[PDB]
């Protein structure tokens, strides 16, 4: 395989200590994905640490990574400080028949941060810092020239700049596209997957705001909001919290009847275990009136009933079933939850 450089997965066989083009010293493997691998490397020439994404030696992944490079370079062009919430691609090159994207070195992902809380969550004040940054990132992505749908927002794809600060960036535009082909695909990681995608409808940038709402509840509670074992379980768990989707959505949805039944009067209900629809209130999940998630924020700074009510209002607006009326990033940033 590839003069002995590749395994039977078309991944490059990483050897710690290896030196590339008399410039990069491979330190270690920090990441694996469907695209290939991510390694920590010291760039001798610029005297800095870098994350090198080594794409599999297979034309499908190489072609996809060429779109990824194009989108990252498109974002890099922009003369705005909002692009500093997106991972910086420094350059790319072909090496031993692998396309390599050289990124800035970031730190732990938000999933590592949740594991460090022992899955009990971070303060509302830290959740607020992360929410403000992520809404600015999505405001940037929805710049008309860009119109980029990330398509895979989740804690694992949000990384701290460094382990000491609250500063974060979005990584992994490997699954990303520009708005244009209004088509259905099976996309987003299941826990963070929007009702429109579950329902087989075409998607737009609002799917990233759905994911963000799920992420921010999980950051504070310590656990995924909607942890489906499959699509039916995923939709059932969404309906536990938010109730039955609007009829005008289900009437247009190719996969409506995978989860719902149309009754003789044209109203819809869940198909033939689960809490009844709308019984698992976000009010109760967040512990608005009971000192936060499992009561653990009882008498803490900036954890008032009014603080929780603002958070709950913002999340409910991000978890709108209707992608047309789902809150857009600018209006999220104007939300009273951010007024301190
Ligand atoms: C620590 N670190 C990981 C990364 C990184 C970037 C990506 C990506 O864009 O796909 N994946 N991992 C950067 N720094």
């Amino acid at each position: 395989y590839n003069d002995g450089y590749d395994d039977d997965n078309y991944d490059y066989i990483v050897k710690n200590g290896e030196k590339w083009m008399d410039r990069y010293e491979i330190d270690s493997l920090i990441g694996k994905g469907s695209f290939g691998q991510v390694v920590k490397a010291y760039d001798r020439v610029e005297q800095e640490w870098v994350a090198i994404k080594i794409i599999k030696n297979k034309k499908a992944f190489l072609n996809q990574a060429q779109i990824e490079v194009r989108l990252l370079e498109l974002m890099n062009k922009h003369d705005t400080e909002m692009k500093y919430y997106i991972v910086h691609l420094k350059r790319h090159f072909m090496f031993r028949n692998h396309l390599c994207l050289v990124f800035e070195m970031l730190s732990y992902n938000l999933y590592d941060l949740l594991r460090n809380t022992n899955f009990r969550g971070v303060s509302l004040n830290l959740t607020r810092k992360f929410a403000q940054q992520m809404c600015t990132a999505l405001l940037f992505l929805a710049t008309p020239e860009l119109s980029i749908i990330h398509c895979d927002l989740k804690p694992e794809n949000i990384l701290l700049c460094n382990p000491k600060r609250s500063a974060i960036k979005i990584v992994d535009f490997g699954s990303s596209c520009q708005l244009g082909q209004r088509i259905y695909q099976y996309i987003q990681s299941r826990f963070y997957r929007s009702p429109e995608v579950l329902l087989g409808m075409p998607y737009d940038l609002a799917i990233d705001m759905w994911s963000l709402g799920c992420i921010l509840v999980e950051m504070h509670t310590g656990e995924p909001l909607f942890s489906g074992a499959n699509e039916v379980d995923q939709m059932n768990k969404i309906v536990e919290v938010l109730g039955i989707p609007p009829a005008h959505i289900l009437d247009q949805a190719p996969k409506a009847r995978k989860f719902f039944e149309k009754l003789p009067d044209g109203t819809w209900n869940l198909k033939k275990e689960y809490k009844p629809p709308g019984t698992r209130k976000l009010h109760n999940i967040l512990g608005v009136e009971t000192g936060g998630p499992g009561g653990r924020r009882a008498g803490e700074s900036g954890h008032t009933v009014a603080d929780y009510l603002k958070f709950k209002d913002l999340i409910l607006r991000m978890l709108d079933y209707d992608p047309k009326t789902r809150i857009q990033p600018y209006y999220a940033l104007q939300h009273s939850f951010f007024k301190k």
